[PDB]
């Protein structure tokens, strides 16, 4: 059984296919730290590794973020790495830069040819048209996602969600909650069942925080076809370190069907 | 925060609380297979064992039960032990002996006192009443359970059953299902869920398989205070080995709170 109805190939790994796929995060403030902390997390054996840049204290360098994202590459060798800029209205750290600067490093990234992968807010909407153009004609996968950090929507909204990013173009819908109670984890499961069998795209689901754990061990059997886990440090609430997930991973894929 | 709104105390081990119990079948079909498990399954250190007595081909002789419930309480020391005759129509094995005998088996079983829980079908309606006071008499826990071999009914369906357990004088509601599809996994968990929410005793639920199999790892989660996993011998399909479920208990333990 594969996680997703069609999986996408990423420089030889398979994501949505029969096995998870684990993203671990480099949250690095500056290029010596982010070198250092890829080092340590590509040791750890992950299938994706994403650099939220949200935390570089240089973003507003174009030059120094090319160079740190080049110096990524060399470090990562065969293992796809996804560039986020996380929003802070959707849990990022504050940036000093405007929502068109934003894109204009994204594109500039883009065509380094230094990244696998770009992660863009489903919110910002139409501004989503030219990024995904942008990022075919590089040859770039793009993530379309939406994090809730004040709680779990009904179920409706979050098939929504997934529905908008795939309409718009994405290559993955990702879509993250935080749950208050045990319902909260179960919705969350069940929107990722339903458009499992709904969409043509992989989809990444989560349910932040402990209550949520169970999401990042257990969701690819509802169709989450990455989980993420800390290599070496947390990007989001809940992040179980690497060598766990993959225990865990383990006794399910062995016990289940 | 208990996986059940009031925990029960059973011979030194605690049912509902913090601690999901792990229980583990002994499938012997005569007294020397019977006790050769008992003694295999208790040097692995399950929390209670189930002796699914229906595999015994001498049931129809008390003596040779009452003697072998005594040889199994000997080799069990405070282990507590849920004694089991699995109805035909239910999974279970071919029985010689007709409903009278075994719950006048059942009650010469109590009154040995070599028994803690005994578990009974719902589908015995009125006729629970009476293994019911059979059981309070000698201080006997009553399991009141259903199973569904063939497929897995709705939500509704689930939570009703759970409900009547409960009416009937229940110590413990059970119910076990069969998931054709990821879906019907959910839906045993929402039941669960949503019977937790509703009862005041503690229940035990699984969805059977492979495609089960997640539920006996993260059941406890959703209500469910008992998970069966094998000791020695399967008595169920799905069932996963004691020591893989103790690995993903206690990483799920940790990160989920």
């Amino acid at each position: 059984m594969n996680i997703s109805p069609k999986a996408i190939k990423v420089r030889n790994i398979w994501i949505g296919g029969t096995e998870p796929c684990i993203c671990a995060p480099v949250v690095g403030e500056d290029d010596r730290k982010v070198l250092r902390e890829a080092e340590e997390v590509c040791r750890k054996q992950p299938d994706l590794l994403e650099w939220r840049a949200d935390f570089f204290r240089a973003i507003d360098d174009q030059e120094r973020v090319l160079a740190t994202a080049n110096g990524l590459r060399n470090i990562a060798g065969e293992i796809p790495i996804l560039f986020t800029i996380r929003s802070e209205r959707e849990g990022g750290q504050p940036i000093p830069l405007n929502e068109a600067e934003v894109r204009r490093l994204i594109e500039a990234i883009c065509r380094s040819g230094a990244i696998d992968l770009v992660d863009y807010e489903l919110a910002y909407g139409e501004r989503i048209a030219d990024v995904r153009r942008m990022t075919e004609e590089c040859s770039v996968w793009l993530v379309v996602s939406r994090h809730y950090f004040d709680g779990t929507p009904r179920k409706e909204t979050l098939l929504a969600d997934m529905r908008q990013a795939e309409r718009y173009g994405a290559d993955i819908a990702k879509v993250a909650v935080m749950p208050k109670s045990p319902e909260d984890v179960l919705v969350l499961l069940q929107a990722t069942e339903e458009a499992r069998r709904e969409l043509a795209i992989p989809l990444i689901t989560m349910a932040m925080g402990g209550l949520g754990a169970i999401t990042r061990l257990a969701g690819w059997l509802f169709g989450s076809a990455v989980t993420f886990a800390v290599g070496n440090q947390s990007s989001a609430p809940g992040q179980i370190p690497i060598d766990d997930v993959r225990t865990v991973l383990s006794i399910l894929q062995t016990y289940s069907r």
